[PDB]
């Protein structure tokens, strides 16, 4: 729900696509009723993901401004016993990957006054989700399938907070705690910037879906992501304001919540070479309507300075397109566009079958560029799969 490529190389290749369509282990991800579209026999994914994001916001930019802002590279294995009627897997999937790093030197750095730098802006999200499920053939056209993860999420960034002062524009009613006296005395007049560093948080979240062979050559499926629950981000951060101010102290952050989702799709095979998928996603961003508060606690001391931040989003829609062409017995290449609004990627991807049983395969997604602030993306995906029957 943060970025939104898909799982797995399949996947992120079609678009993103995957309700009806046998995307592989990374199913467990989005519609778990798709394992058991799987052959028969043992399957064992290894891959890892890796999002290179650019941005310039005018003149500062972080995106890969040296060494130390790179991509994160996360790791990805996964497990999916088929058998009959049945499906069974877990596996390990590091989505995520909103980073940034600025520098030092540049504004975000000068202050609402004119002052400068600090440790400054950084940013950096990580999710983590191990997803336990099973996917069972309910009938000889209907399959039904469910995954319960355990999710480690963890951020932290570095930024400086003005907003002048007010705490919340004024007595609003939002900023204030038993500490808030450093605050408003001092004597600096800008730049609250907060260090995170680190505040993860294990949570719970899951998802279930459905496909529904229409035809031998049509499927159609829909999947379900509960709200993910992932309790509260704990960290020990140093918080200081500007002069320059210091200060030390864990946070704690709640209701950072992940919207739930809505995925419904088709997939049609046009003959023994090209297959079509289409997807509709709906998170709604609507329900993540509470109050997510900041807080700062110190050393044995009860030294406070709470902080509520409002949340009125609104549902994102994405619309997915892919195709999978067979060329022959060993090479298969994908491609596919993705669209999301209420932003715009180009898919690709190409597997190569090392014999039966043995394949590798590699997506990219590229966006288009959007604008100030203007971003590049690009998700690339490798993944290596073998089974055993
Ligand atoms: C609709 C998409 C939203 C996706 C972004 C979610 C990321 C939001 O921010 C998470 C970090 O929390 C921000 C906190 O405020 C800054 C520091 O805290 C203040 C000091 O007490």
């Amino acid at each position: 729900v943060f970025n939104l490529e898909g799982f797995g190389p399949v996947s992120r290749a079609m678009g993103g696509t995957g309700a009806a369509f046998d995307i592989g282990p990374a199913a467990m991800m989005e519609n778990p009723a798709t394992l058991g579209l799987m052959g028969e026999g043992r399957h064992f994914s290894l891959g890892l993901d890796v999002v290179s994001t650019d941005i310039k916001v005018t003149t500062a930019s972080s995106g890969n401004h040296g060494n130390n802002n790179g991509p994160y590279f996360a790791p990805q294995t996964a497990f999916v016993y088929r058998q009959g009627r049945y499906a069974f897997g877990a596996g390990i999937f590091a989505e995520g990957g909103l980073g940034t790093q600025y520098g030092g030197s540049s504004f975000l750095s000068r202050t609402s006054n004119g002052v400068d730098t600090g440790l400054d802006q950084f940013s950096r999200l990580l999710v983590l989700r191990v997803p336990f499920s099973a996917a069972y053939h309910v009938t000889d056209k209907l399959t039904v399938g469910a995954s319960v993860d355990a999710v480690w999420t963890s951020l932290n960034l570095g930024t400086l907070l003005d907003v002048s002062q007010i705490g919340t524009l004024a007595g609003q009613g939002r900023v204030s705690g038993t500490l808030v006296p450093t605050l408003l005395g001092v004597p600096g007049l800008s730049g609250g910037y907060i260090d995170f560093s680190g505040v993860q948080a294990w949570g719970i979240g899951g998802r279930l879906g459905l496909t529904y062979q229409v035809t031998p050559d049509t499927r159609i499926g829909a999947a379900y992501q509960a709200k993910t629950h992932v309790g509260d981000l704990t960290g020990q951060a140093t918080l200081s304001a500007v002069g320059n101010i210091p200060l030390k102290g864990d946070v704690t952050v709640r209701n950072f919540q992940m919207p739930a989702q809505l995925t419904v799709g088709i997939s049609h095979q046009f003959n023994d070479q090209l297959s079509v998928s289409a997807d509709y996603q709906r998170v709604f961003w609507s329900s993540v309507m509470k109050d997510m508060n900041v807080g700062f606690v110190q050393s044995g001391s009860a030294a406070n300075l709470d902080l509520s931040l409002p949340q009125n989003y609104r549902d994102i829609s994405v619309f997915g397109i892919g195709a999978e062409y067979r060329y022959n017995a060993k090479w298969t290449f994908r491609g596919g566009f993705h669209y999301a609004q209420e932003t715009t990627s180009l898919t690709g991807g190409v597997s190569y079958a090392i014999g039966k049983n043995d394949v590798i395969d590699f997506a990219l997604s590229v966006a288009l560029r959007k604008t100030s602030v203007t971003h590049s993306q690009v998700n690339a995906v490798i993944a290596y799969q073998k089974r055993f029957h």
